[PDB]
């Protein structure tokens, strides 16, 4: 799949935003998946002792792998498709170290949508939302191809 040059407009535009404040947005992100798909803390020893919402909010340690997860999902969308460099030590700490499923990567997708429309609604319409959903399924299914490659099924 490829996406137009209007739709990676659309979901820089949106993206220049989100970096005026990237911690906060990376909070809001790890804090949404984790409440809406609990399962998702196991897989993070660093956080799985987390019980509240106000501990997560407090949490420096999770403050600072949100900035950690934006950045590096920044670098590969501003590569506008041209993002095998980076996907490959990305696909491989996954797959083989940390061991999450394709499952995993739409939760977080998913949240990533739903705290860009809570804070940017008038930068986030429909056709924003499209562009943005577009280049996240193609983050996903290039990661699930490494995966497959690197002999872990996702
Ligand atoms: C857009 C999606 C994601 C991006 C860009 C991303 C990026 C990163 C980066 C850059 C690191 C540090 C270096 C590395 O180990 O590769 C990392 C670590 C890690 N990631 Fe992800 N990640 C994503 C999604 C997820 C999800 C959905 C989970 C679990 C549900 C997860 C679990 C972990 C874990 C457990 C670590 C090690 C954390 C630690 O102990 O310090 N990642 N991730």
């Amino acid at each position: 799949m490829v996406l137009s040059e209007g739709e990676w407009q659309l979901v820089l535009h949106v993206w220049a935003k989100v970096e005026a404040d990237v911690a906060g947005h990376g909070q809001d992100i790890l804090i949404r998946l984790f409440k809406s798909h609990p399962e998702t803390l196991e897989k993070f020893d660093r956080f799985k002792h987390l019980k509240t919402e106000a501990e997560m909010k407090a949490s420096e340690d999770l403050k600072k792998h949100g900035v950690t997860v934006l950045t590096a999902l920044g670098a590969i969308l501003k590569k506008k498709g041209h993002h095998e460099a980076e996907l490959k030590p990305l696909a491989q700490s996954h797959a083989t170290k940390h061991k999450i499923p394709i499952k995993y990567l739409e939760f977080i997708s998913e949240a990533i949508i739903h705290v860009l429309h809570s804070r940017h609604p008038g930068n986030f319409g429909a056709d924003a939302q499209g562009a943005m959903n577009k280049a996240l399924e193609l983050f996903r299914k290039d990661i699930a191809a490494k995966y497959k490659e690197l002999g872990y099924q996702g």
